[PDB]
């Protein structure tokens, strides 16, 4: 509405209404938000698993079977459950896939502009995978940027969601065969409509005062 | 005009118009955006620096040195410049500051409900802090989540912005004494209004197809 109005009214939902499914239109919009999120050098080091079926959702809920049981209902009652994944290593095949896609979309006027752009991405990529040896952590951050974009995007659509770190990535990666494919699960985000059992919806929002976290100059 | 339109039309502005400044209401709005962002266990492991004066922006612009001289113009021409910083380590006092804030906000019905939220947080904290030994990374991921929330947010307000990783953190940290305060600059986001020289405002948007990044189940 006010994007500040949605920012202030949104909340991580604790209980979902199993009966409230997303319309095919919202299911499409939600996917658009996942795809069009920005990332450093437009590297898009990610993969998304959108579960809509009960068998699919239950497959995801398998990762919270351990000591994260209090999270299962959340992944089952929600309409769609999206698991954000990040690349395990930045490879040359992925970088070529990006600039070639940028070229296909008409972003370069000459072949030199494309070369310069590829060289520029390589500068950052090599800085992480060659020098600092932190390319995996680098890419993981880009996915979290996407989740942040996503959580605000859904709230603005009028949908309820909750980010979940409380799940076993080892089991999740195993169940979907990810990272044989070069990926690792990071965040599981259930999307749908909240029920009445969600007490968090009627509680006041809480954040530290700006005089603690903000410095103006 | 819904958010999908907002996400499709926004772009990483390459050139800023120094004459077009943020309105006073817009200044308080981007601050509200920064603070009201979600984060794992509401840990809010962050600090921000909002530079709006010539003196402040030049101080940040110092980080745009050596190999990053190409980003100096963006930091000086943008109306406001936000430096997203993350805590260098999770200390018990900060965990206490968070719990007591939620309490003063009325999020707890009983004192036993407040303690349960504390141990719930400490659980995740000690997980990264003690076990995994990756709390610095964990907290930075929450800061990248704020950037994703912030980027979509300012775009929704009608502003132009650009995430910048290309800058020397060691210079920026030292210029603001962040180091001794337990923080580290990670992302710089100049916000304002793009100028006619911003070629990125007219080029087509490019993202990989969903048949590569998305898997439905
Ligand atoms: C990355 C991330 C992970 C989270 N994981 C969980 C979780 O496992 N379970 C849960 O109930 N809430 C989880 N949350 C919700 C946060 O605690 C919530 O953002 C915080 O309490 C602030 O409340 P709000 O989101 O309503 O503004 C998570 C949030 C984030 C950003
Ligand atoms: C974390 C991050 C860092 C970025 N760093 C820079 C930068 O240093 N300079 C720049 O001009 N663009 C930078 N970008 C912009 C990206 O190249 C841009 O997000 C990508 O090309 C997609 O274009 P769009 O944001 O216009 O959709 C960055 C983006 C992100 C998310």
């Amino acid at each position: 509405m006010d994007i500040i109005s949605v920012a202030l009214k949104r909340h991580s939902t604790k209980a979902f209404d199993a009966s409230k499914k997303l319309t095919p239109e919202q299911a499409e919009q939600i996917k658009t938000l996942l795809q069009y999120s920005p990332s450093s050098t437009n590297s898009q080091p990610w993969h998304f698993i959108v579960a809509s079926t009960e068998e699919g959702k239950a497959r995801v809920a398998k990762s919270a079977a351990g000591n994260y049981v209090f999270n299962e209902r959340k992944m089952l009652d929600a309409s769609h459950v999206v698991v954000f994944c990040a690349k395990t290593a930045m490879d040359d095949v992925w970088l070529k896939l990006v600039v070639d896609q940028e070229d296909a979309d008409g972003r370069f006027a000459t072949p030199e502009a494309k070369a310069a752009n590829d060289k520029g991405r390589k500068f950052f990529a090599d800085m992480h995978r060659k020098d600092l040896h932190d390319d995996a952590e680098w890419m993981a951050k880009q996915v979290y940027l996407n989740v942040g974009n996503f959580l605000l995007g859904v709230a603005a659509l009028g949908l309820d969601a909750v980010p979940i770190e409380g799940f076993d990535a080892a089991i999740l990666d195993a169940e979907f065969g990810l990272k044989e494919k070069g990926y690792t699960s990071l965040v599981v985000v259930p999307v749908g409509h909240h029920s009445v059992e969600d007490f968090n919806a009627t509680l006041p929002k809480s954040r530290l005062p700006q005089n603690i976290t903000l410095t103006e100059v």
